[PDB]
């Protein structure tokens, strides 16, 4: 006992109630909370495998793919992205990146750590890519893989994906897409759109807690991952091992690492919620709830950051920071006086935007009113600073 | 035309069985910890989420006995903690010595090779352990930058003494990375005093915690090495400079890096609370007592224990030699089908040579030892003979 039992740890755990209207994680409805409080089962029991299997069907549904190599990564969005990158890229492979926000920048950082010859196409916070711009990119750097971000949480932008699959394949290159927008925004049809890898952190698209990530790989991608002459740099994210345990190959399942049993309860149950509601109904709900916010922000005299309404990520909306205010003051006001969490910017967008989130069953008209009164009080009572 | 209709399986209620988990972990969760798991979300970067991280950290300092400011939760499982440690400390080309006496050693090796280390295993059959003399011959021959040792071998049921190994490794200018699931039951662990430079565990293996989070600690010698390398480590997700910052271990303010598993952390904290109330000494007693009573009850069933020396027996995970004439799969399956009790066979080098029975935290009761003993007794009676 160099260290006595902590004093802080002898008090009951107490957490505040907060309405979470940032980019995610969001609040959890009762059913999903309940799943989180259930008892443990064996991390390699037949029921645990039955659950994984249902989850997998869920990921197939929410993504629209027949890919047998579909599975949950035992970590967050950064971990899914990495798993994808660490497997598909061999040290020395050319890697093209759609760097129009932080998630692009992250892709780049990871790709450099793992020895890829990274080639960013950089665009200021606000922008998106055209089939033409990507094609010039594909010609110039002859890459093995393209990263694109579908839903940009940094900038509030919704990248159209139609065409990009068939373009990348025509240049003998795969297409990795980071989507949080598959539930609200535009429909996603992986197989049809020709996307070769598609990933998301459960907590960003579903009403799920953080710690787990949905991922899917096309056969073209498997081919590339499974035929490389070097071993990928991680064992934790090694896809051969992971595919086996998740039941995506012929053989019996081997111990690899321990999956987060409890979260998987919740993940499954969240994939259930959407499975009942249906994709089409969920698209409507978000697109309707967003619009009403867009309208209510403008009535507060707030300028939306993404000028073209067609390029607006419904799940995460970006407001331009009003002239004469410190964005920190506003963000802090909304949390202190209304227990509402919003967010400023992130990476390139830092300090240029506010970020407001409408995620799943929190994408209500009521919550848009609650956050609209909060901002309206904040615009009223915060100081005018020299920016 | 949707390619894939809404799954039929997913329109039915989630239903799970009740199972007494007496394998190596995860174990069953007491009510308090279940409750924590069912609470509402808070901001993944709110001041309260930071207050919770900080308490957790104190917990890890207590359960490990360290003043190390570079202590934190890895946002992944034990393989992920080990990797984070290895990916940061080892630079491609560094000599790395490994105490390969079970699977976890073998995993260390696999990881070290993927990240370009010149790995040097000291291999020993399932059953064995290392002596200060054996390690020293190793330290001389391969002049390594780091040594991996497994404290509690869940593969073989062995309890590696750690005394001496810190001061030895430092005398040869090399760090000491230890994988311990035995800090709660078995032998006391005093990281700082034992000279251990890195120490990790998957919450679910030592605490009554759910999987998905891992406790880790680094000495200042280790920070020095991780923070002064000329190359970037191969992972961003486990990059320690970034992680140390977000977990509040350095001077600066906290930056978005990745999203920590809020809900699991509730549970992790609450489990570190449970032990904080019980106290380390009381927990050591409880496990060591509960193990002994099992050892005695298995022998009365005519079962041979796998680790011959009683001093080298990991209390938290016990290995029985598979009785002559029996398929181990039959027995394992009998226990689950007729008593809702989960035990395990072997793993890696130990595969098909052992059964593995677990006594973890508040499941380390005398009642559960009876329940599993009666299961095995019935299994010896109803399973095929040979």
């Amino acid at each position: 006992l160099l260290v006595t039992p902590p004093k802080a740890l002898l008090k009951p755990l107490s957490i505040p109630n907060q309405l979470l209207l940032g980019p995610g994680p969001s609040n959890l409805p009762p059913r999903i909370m309940a799943a989180g409080g259930l008892q443990m089962i064996g991390s390699m029991s037949k029921d645990m495998y039955q659950i994984m299997d249902e989850i997998k069907e869920g990921i197939q549904y929410v993504f629209q793919t027949r890919n047998p190599l579909t599975l949950v990564i035992s970590g967050s969005g950064h971990c899914a992205l990495e798993a994808a990158l660490v497997n598909v890229l061999e040290p020395g492979d050319s890697f093209l990146v759609g760097a129009n926000g932080i998630w692009g920048q992250r892709a780049v950082d990871i790709g450099e750590r793992i020895g890829a010859r990274v080639h960013p196409m950089t665009k200021d916070p606000g922008g998106h890519y055209t089939l033409q711009e990507v094609e010039e990119g594909l010609a110039q750097h002859k890459p093995v893989l393209l990263f694109l971000t579908h839903g940009e949480s940094s900038t509030g932008v919704l990248q159209p994906l139609d065409g990009f699959g068939e373009l990348c394949h025509r240049y003998k290159c795969l297409l990795l897409v980071d989507s949080v927008a598959f539930l609200g925004g535009t429909p996603l049809y992986m197989d049809r759109q020709g996307i070769d890898i598609l990933y998301s952190g459960s907590q960003k698209a579903l009403n799920a807690p953080p710690g787990t990530s949905l991922i899917s790989f096309s056969d073209k991608a498997k081919k590339k991952m499974y035929s490389r002459k070097t071993k990928p740099f991680s064992f934790y994210l090694d896809i051969k091992w992971l595919a086996n345990f998740w039941g995506c190959d012929d053989q019996p399942r081997m111990y690899h690492h321990t999956i987060p049993v409890i979260s998987l309860y919740s993940l499954r149950e969240s994939l259930a919620l959407i499975a009942e509601q249906g994709l089409e109904n969920s698209w409507r709900q978000h697109r309707e709830a967003a619009a009403y916010l867009h309208g209510r922000l403008q009535a507060l005299g707030l300028q939306l950051f993404v000028k073209d309404p067609a390029l607006r990520l419904p799940t995460v909306t970006t407001v331009a920071v009003p002239a004469g205010y410190d964005w920190r003051d506003i963000v802090s006001y909304v949390i202190d006086h209304f227990d509402i969490e919003i967010m400023g910017g992130l990476g390139p967008s830092t300090g240029k935007v506010l970020r407001i989130g409408l995620l799943g069953c929190n994408a209500t008209r009521e919550n848009v009113d609650r956050v609209t009164e909060a901002l309206r009080a904040a615009l009223q009572h915060c100081p005018k600073k020299k920016l």
